[PDB]
């Protein structure tokens, strides 16, 4: 018994964090096999930042104006290449302790583990979704630059998420680890603001069920409705839109609990237009929207 | 900026997760050097449960009557003695991955991070306090047993809990790595009520103070509040007595803040009153109470 925010296991992402300095920029890097991932925006000194030409700062950099350190050790950069907004320096020993690892995309809505590192050192581990407005609510103070988001399937870890910059708001933006963007944003220091953000539906049913499993049940009732229904509710209290693919992946949960899925949708639909007030749900006053339908699944199968 | 209930990188933890299994019971044991730290209550059968006999039970088995598992290895048993209401085992092989470590018993209000583990294998981690009452509000299924609950400031683990038995109310027990129980709760299925679960005082007063540091002032006051006062309001909403000890701990965050401890008392009697109408602290609409003033200097600045 019990719910909590659980993360994935951190300790194949952990041996393969650097530190990786050019002047007086230091952030943190990516170690797989002989390459070193981190954001490109470390070329930039203060001023670069503004408004930087990444492709001029790299032309006038080489391999030493770069310095990666594995703790200890100093890995020798032997080339080094842009990939959209990530830098690629090639080092001279590849990482003994490299796992088994694809990148990976993903799509609002979607959850993972963000291993918080400073100075190539890990200090911290938190599970995040990223929102609908493709920021994540992290928890990161400067020198965090590089640290990543990953998710497990069995043996192989998928990185999804690099940290490049902390909004004016506070929320955090980030890209793949093929330097793509999650979100309208540039690696820039310049005004930028997210859309309005929205509240995950299908995560928020998740917890739902998650909570029926932990005997939480007060929010139950005799109604059901449509998805065509539920939406009009749903657009109006700024969730997402609720789609048949959102019902198929929450099969295996209803299975697992014996509540039909737009069932819950009309005890959300009520907990929207009415609240709980009184009462709470798995010990939270408000409607939690950063478990996906796996990760319930996951925490209460013990996989 | 930004603040997450955040756990320390699992991977000294996970090198030392091992399966021990005795007989059809089988749960986690922790692998240091040449010795596998597991619940005693693994020498016991369903039928054992409701008035185990430990010494009794023991004496009974041989080393090879424990199989423990570390990955694709059998680890071979070549001791075992009881320790409190944990199991040494002594394998021929010191562990590899042993990290810097040393145990430590930690003091209710205190947080640490959990490995949840089944069949010895790391599932997810999560952060937790050791309650008021010496129960924890974990996530754990059956095999769960033998995971355990850490710290790493610095470079050494400082292991101090293992998991032993769910509470029929669904909240968790278990011991310091010598085996000693937190809470008066013995490893047997026999009736043993917790006590009341209260709130964390001098941790809510931390987490506002992180929230300060954040960037975020509405739910203060122009009041302050005398200890004695404080306390009085405060345990008729089932908080914690704050003691002066407490108080001189949260010195260093109410000097970053400018905000004198008993002026954030003032501010939480204020809180318990009125409830957030509406609002949100550090994106909680309840008063958070399992970081401690430590955390809060450690993921703040
Ligand atoms: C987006 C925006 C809009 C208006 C005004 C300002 C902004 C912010 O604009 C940028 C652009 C870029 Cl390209 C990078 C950053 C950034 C750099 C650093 C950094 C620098 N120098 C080091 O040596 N190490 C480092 O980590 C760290 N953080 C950071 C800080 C705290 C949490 N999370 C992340 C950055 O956000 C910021
Ligand atoms: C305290 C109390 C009071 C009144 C009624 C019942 C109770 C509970 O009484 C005990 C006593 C003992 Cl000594 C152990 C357990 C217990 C065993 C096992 C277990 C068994 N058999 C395996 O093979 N593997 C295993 O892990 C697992 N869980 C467990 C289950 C879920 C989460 N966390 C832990 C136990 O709580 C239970």
């Amino acid at each position: 018994s019990g719910f909590r925010k659980m993360a994935f296991p951190s300790g194949k992402v952990e041996g393969c964090m650097v530190q990786v300095t050019c002047g007086t920029t230091t952030l943190n890097g990516l170690w797989l096999d002989d390459v070193v991932y981190c954001p490109r925006h470390v070329i930039c000194t203060s001023e670069d930042m503004l408004n930087p030409n990444y492709e001029d700062l790299l032309i006038r950099k080489s391999n030493h104006n770069f310095l990666v350190q594995a703790g200890n050790v100093q890995l020798r950069v032997i080339g080094h290449s842009m990939q959209n907004c990530v830098l690629k320096l090639k080092v001279d020993t590849a990482n003994p302790k490299t796992p088994k690892y694809k990148f990976v995309r993903i799509q609002p809505g979607q959850t993972f583990s963000v291993l918080a590192c400073y100075n190539g050192s890990p200090s911290g581990v938190y599970q995040c979704a990223m929102r609908p407005n493709f920021t994540i609510k992290g928890s990161f103070l400067n020198g965090s630059c590089g640290s990543v988001g990953f998710n497990i399937d069995y043996d192989c870890v998928s990185f999804c998420y690099m940290h490049h910059m902390e909004l004016p708001t506070g929320v955090h933006a980030g890209t793949d680890l093929e330097g793509n963007f999650y979100g309208p944003f540039v690696d820039r220091q310049t005004a930028q603001a997210a859309g309005t953000d929205t509240t995950i539906t299908v995560n928020v049913l998740a917890w739902l069920y998650a909570a029926v499993i932990n005997g939480d049940r007060w929010f139950l009732n005799r109604f059901t409705t449509t998805l065509n229904d539920f939406n009009l509710v749903a657009m109006k209290y700024n969730y997402e839109p609720l789609t048949q693919d959102h019902v198929d992946i929450l099969g295996p949960l209803s299975a697992q609990t014996g509540i039909a899925v737009l069932d819950m949708c009309a005890s959300l639909k009520e907990l929207l237009q009415n609240g709980m007030n009184g009462r709470t749900i798995l010990g939270s006053a408000l409607l939690e929207d950063e478990f996906t339908p796996f990760d319930v699944v996951r925490q209460c199968s013990g996989v």
